[PDB]
């Protein structure tokens, strides 16, 4: 809608830094508004639901098991893994770790599920296999959120990330149980609350996935709509801000009122 165009132009203002924006409809998949489209950003925390996406694609090939245990040690662990640090002695299963990825938007266990498909490479592969030639995984965490300018490692465009949603969430890439566990574990989201979710109605859904990185990198990704059901993809990211993530998280927010205002 055109006020949410103008939200978004004004955060990239108030910002002092490029925002990339776009709104597909959930069915169609045709493009309902979008600002900066093409250009990259750097992914953040939003790659860990291709990640996921790449594992259920093993698991409806018969190659990988959500229940399969997974073994590590301390040596394992980088920042910001507030729950595999917890399971050190019995493991994590192939769900618990897509599930800490997402909801917690835990490092660890996005490497671990690295791991199994062959690493940053291999995500990059799959997503080139069905039909994403634009994003790209380059690095592990946490050295993938360092978004030095022009630096087109671990990028996506705001385009090639909601299209590559869609088809991960609809259609026939992925079984209609993984992608009910996907958007199920998108559902469950913990650390988003300051961005979309701060601006939703009671009674709408939201499936999202945030991400924050360095120099000011900031973003989310979601499928929400009314009446407990999505109905849209929403896409944005921002970079090169020197702005609080406050402020960040603020110009996020104020471009999902507006988007829910005139839906
Ligand atoms: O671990 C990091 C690196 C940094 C996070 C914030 C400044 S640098 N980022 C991940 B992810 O974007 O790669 C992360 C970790 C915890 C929460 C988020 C989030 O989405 O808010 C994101
Ligand atoms: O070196 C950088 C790269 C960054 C880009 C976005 C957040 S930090 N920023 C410095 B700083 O946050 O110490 C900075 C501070 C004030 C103004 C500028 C500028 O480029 O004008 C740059």
């Amino acid at each position: 809608h055109p006020e949410t165009l103008v939200k978004v132009k004004d955060a990239e203002d108030q910002l002092g830094a490029r925002v990339g924006y776009i709104e597909l409809d959930l069915n169609s998949g045709k493009i309902l508004e979008s600002f900066r489209p093409e250009e990259r950003f750097p992914m953040m925390s939003t790659f860990k639901v291709l990640l996921c996406g790449a594992v259920l694609s093993r698991v409806d090939a018969g190659q990988e098991q959500l229940g399969r245990r997974i073994h590590y040690s301390q040596n394992d662990l980088v920042e910001y893994s507030p729950v595999t640090e917890k399971h050190l002695t019995d493991g994590m299963t192939v769900r618990e770790l897509c599930s800490a990825a997402i909801t917690m938007s835990d490092n660890t266990a996005a490497n671990l599920l690295l791991t199994t498909i062959g690493g940053p490479k291999e995500l990059t592969a799959f997503l080139h296999n069905m039909g994403d030639h634009v994003t790209r995984l380059d690095r592990w965490e946490p050295e993938l959120n360092e978004a030095i300018p022009n630096d087109e490692r671990d990028t996506t465009t705001p385009a090639a990330m909601a299209t590559t949603l869609r088809k991960l969430l609809t259609g026939e890439l992925l079984t209609l149980a993984s992608r009910q566990q996907l958007i199920d574990w998108m559902e469950a989201d913990k650390v988003a609350g300051p961005l979309l979710r701060s601006a939703l109605p009671a009674g709408w859904f939201i499936a999202d996935k945030s991400g924050a990185g360095e120099r000011g990198s900031r973003g989310i990704i979601a499928a929400l709509g009314p009446d407990g059901k999505p109905s849209r993809i929403v896409v944005i990211y921002t970079t090169g801000s020197q702005a609080t993530m406050d402020e960040r998280n603020r110009q996020i927010a104020e471009i999902g009122a507006s988007l829910i205002k005139h839906w």
